[PDB]
């Protein structure tokens, strides 16, 4: 696409574009990152075994999918949704997903806030290293490990009255669509002839 390239650290060995249309970066291959939920990258989504991509539909994701199996998953990751008890939320439902192959997680202009999750949620759920979130951290997620940008906004929503109210208004919440019936009711294949 047309972003200035010429930013970052010197090439990063981890995070490399694999496809700039979508702002899609290698990262970690047990997770994936990001920008654009366009409907072109179906075909890519299939090569890596993506079958897990985060984003937003009122309908089933095979509207954009077409064909492709993959399951679209709906995080408690909102635009500012995300206290300490959507963290976990988020946490355990990537690594769920990681048992049918790697999961593409992103959010449409919030990629700092996708880098929250994507650096550490892999050290807390799989045991990998704290170093490993430099993935993200070099990305400008973190930013830094210690004096750590964005991943302080999140913190802010984490808070005691955050997480307690979180669970005291958090009763009576569900999705219509993803858990109530509608999930998968549209078609299987809305492309291929």
């Amino acid at each position: 696409g047309h972003m200035a390239e010429t930013a970052a650290p010197r090439s990063p060995a981890w995070a490399q574009a694999v496809d700039p249309s979508i702002n899609l970066y290698r990262m970690s291959p047990t997770l994936y990152r990001s920008a654009l939920p366009n409907a072109q990258s179906v075909a890519l989504l299939q090569r890596l075994q993506v079958k897990t991509v985060v984003s937003f539909i009122k309908d089933d994701d095979r509207a954009w999918l077409g064909q492709a199996p993959v399951r679209v998953v709906s995080l408690p990751t909102h635009a500012d949704r995300v206290d300490d008890a959507e963290v976990l939320s988020v946490l355990r439902q990537l690594q769920a997903a990681e048992r049918e192959g790697p999961v593409l997680m992103h959010c449409k202009h919030g990629n700092n806030r996708t880098g929250l999750f994507a650096a550490m949620y892999r050290i807390v759920v799989q045991g990998w290293d704290k170093q490993a979130a430099l993935e993200e951290m070099q990305r400008g997620g973190f930013g830094d490990e210690d004096d750590m940008r964005d991943a302080s906004a999140y913190v802010r929503g984490a808070d005691v009255d955050g997480l307690r109210l979180a669970m005291a208004n958090g009763e009576c919440s569900p999705s219509r669509f993803a858990l109530c019936h509608v999930r998968e009711w549209m078609a299987q294949a809305l492309d291929r002839p």
